[PDB]
RNA sequence: UUUUUU
RNA sequence: UUUUUU
RNA sequence: UUUUUU
RNA sequence: UUUUUU
């Protein structure tokens, strides 16, 4: 028989088991007024704990499908949260006026209930929904890494929105105890991230200020922890009109099992379909097989070879363990192109004053190239001094 | 006649005999609070030690099942547990508050209603059965070396989880008088362990946090006390385009004997099917015949190929009377390796610049590994000083 | 022998296992409540 | 993010 | 576990 | 008996 | 009579 189909099993689910959510969706006549009361209720810190899907998808119910829950009942988003295990159930209340009326009678909801009593909120119109999943969705780049990056592209992003002038945020929402907030209220919440992918990806046409936003913070997002897939399909497995070929680094005995392992893991991958960029971002299936640890020789040496061709590459964090063989990887990489551009110089030159032109050309730009990796490096290296400050700080 | 089938008798089984095992499966209408009343006892360190697989199968039936009986009495892990021995009683108490008030009137009971008189329990919310089945799988890589290694490995995976920010443990889980307590919960029982081994398999779809902390370190548990299958099939067993070929430092006439036998103690564990990568860790049928020292040579020849290949591998104990084969064989393989992927560089380099290019970098990377290898031989020596340590302390 | 694909049969497969365990745990139910109607019937015929 | 001129 | 840039 | 790493 | 190891 064949032996080596043992390491494949208990891999792939072979009677795949989902798991019942019950999501309770909110339902009265002053819908937009129970919505600004739960962003108030969410920005002043009063854990919601249980209600947090329910509020969340209220919100984006209200949002993108005008509260209608027959139009969002039908849609390819209800369809996704239906098989990932949701059930939606509508409870109503034809005159409820504030978010406290509506609460349900658990014993568990009582510091909710006494947090709500005493909470204000500000009377406040339609636009202060879309400005908070705006505002939600731009920590969604860097959302895989850690809050402290989340929270600094987000604020990079809040000065490139006002630098357009077309949004402007509350000063006390960029208070970084309310962005680490937000972060974990967008961190512990499914929903909200998968509302906004497909937002993001699908609502195209016709563009407000705030899903233009959406949209370009989901177009950030795509392959936010998979940067093997990008560095390995972009530079390891070349694309060419003969097929697919393998890096000269790569072609030995001893990484082309990993090439495999990697080749199979990988279409494992595009079984997600349309989401398998937003893949770590939404925790889906298979991406504990795409780990750096299980090819430990494979992402160094991509990442060297991407590196040695996209100079901003240089500044990501890897293990100690991989540091090394990624810059012997890019001194490799950076010799093998140099003696590349210099035969595609000879091919592709006419005459020899041409040919001089072109040479001093390339061999300015890879002048360029090499000093502007050694500005990121430094940026790395003083970036994680004020990290290792900031650790001796407290 | 055939003499040589001596040695095959007494192997395989020729009536197959189950004993019957009568577990209580506790039905009441306040469910949770039953589930957070055994969790609380479970921690407390009581000794519930006939109701252990009950009150366990009763939290497990509550998480994945949602307590309803009927779906998990139709489901593959009920035919898996019934195929394995187990009978279910489901007991029923329409009005029972306490988990004090649902244990039978054996006289054996008595010092557990009076240490479950005196028991305070916390209320808590439908999350904490989630909590403790997740801090239960962490225990489930190295759950088959022994205490220390799993107390290891399960801090290490409590600074990792926490480092996503994911999830929170209270500090006294964290104890290690706690952790050893909740090491003996998980070794001393079956069904507990099965549960999360195939739910760690099987739901993989609409991820919660604690169901991708399962899944995880489910799949850090394939080959958990199996790794002369991974090296043997990996290294010793080449798989390529013809076939199976042997190494050559397995082709002589005094392994292959080894080999042989090896290759039907291997395919009879694939008669498991997809739990056979779980054969220690469940206690199944051919582990006796997967030992190493019934196999001396080909596990110090396969341990120390795998070495030569993978660097990490140099950290692994193993007996005395095999280190020193596994040194030559790694010894011999670094050699044999060198010569192969020399002679692969001088196919694949299409000129002597190219040649020059790719000669620098594979001296370079065997450089990188062969230090990386002393590291962790080093490593493995303070390990071993701090165990001996510790044992002169007491 | 009856399927077409590898999905049709992964969907009839899901299907005949489900049933079978239906059918064991009905057949369970039923040797149950007649050995408590057996007991009770003996516990009348002690009675009486 | 965009960046000139008419 | 993840790590850049836009 | 098991022994690494992720 | 049997004699190791796992």
């Amino acid at each position: 028989m064949d032996l080596h189909s043992l390491l494949e099993l208990g891999t792939k689910p072979t009677a795949p088991h989902v798991r019942n959510k019950k999501v309770i969706l909110f339902d009265t006549n002053h819908q937009v007024s129970i919505c600004n009361q739960i962003i108030d209720a969410i920005n002043s810190g009063i854990d919601l704990g249980d209600l947090l899907e329910g509020g969340l998808l209220t919100l984006c119910v209200e949002h993108y499908y005008n509260s209608d829950k027959d139009k969002f009942n039908t849609s390819p988003i209800a369809k996704y949260l239906r098989d990932a295990g949701y059930e939606f159930d509508v409870i109503k209340n034809a005159d409820a006026t504030r978010f406290l009326d509506v609460i349900p009678n658990e014993p568990h909801y009582s510091p909710l209930i006494l947090a709500l009593k005493t909470l204000e909120s500000t009377e406040s119109q339609r636009g202060r929904i879309g400005l908070f999943l705006s505002f939600c969705s731009l920590f969604l780049p860097k959302l895989v890494v850690g809050d402290r990056a989340s929270i600094e592209k987000a604020l990079r992003q809040v000065t490139v929105h006002q630098e357009q002038g077309i949004v402007t945020y509350p000063n006390h929402w960029l208070t970084t105890g309310h962005m680490k907030v937000i972060f974990g209220i967008l961190r512990s919440s499914f929903i909200l991230k998968f509302v906004l992918i497909y937002q993001g990806v699908n609502l195209v046409t016709g563009h407000d200020a705030y899903d233009s936003i959406i949209s370009n913070s989901v177009g950030q997002t795509r392959f936010s922890g998979l940067l093997i897939v990008k560095t390995v399909l972009e530079f390891i497995l070349q694309k060419t009109d003969s097929g697919v070929t393998l890096h000269p680094l790569v072609r030995t005995s001893k990484v082309k099992n990993e090439v495999a392992s990697f080749k199979q893991a990988l279409s494992n991958l595009a079984r997600h379909g349309e989401y398998a960029p937003f893949a770590r971002v939404l925790n889906l299936s298979g991406i504990n097989n795409l780990e750096h640890g299980l090819y430990p020789q494979l992402s160094a040496i991509a990442l060297g070879v991407a590196t040695a061709h996209g100079s901003t590459l240089a500044g990501v964090n890897v293990g100690e363990q991989y540091q090394q063989l990624r810059e012997a990887a890019y001194d490799a990489e950076v010799k093998l192109q140099r003696r590349h551009e210099h035969q595609e110089i000879q091919a592709i030159a006419e005459d020899d004053e041409e040919r001089k032109i072109l040479e001093q050309f390339h061999l300015q730009k890879t002048e360029i190239t090499h000093s502007q990796t050694l500005a990121v490096l430094s940026q790395k290296r003083e970036k994680l001094a004020r990290l290792a400050a900031e650790i001796e700080n407290n």
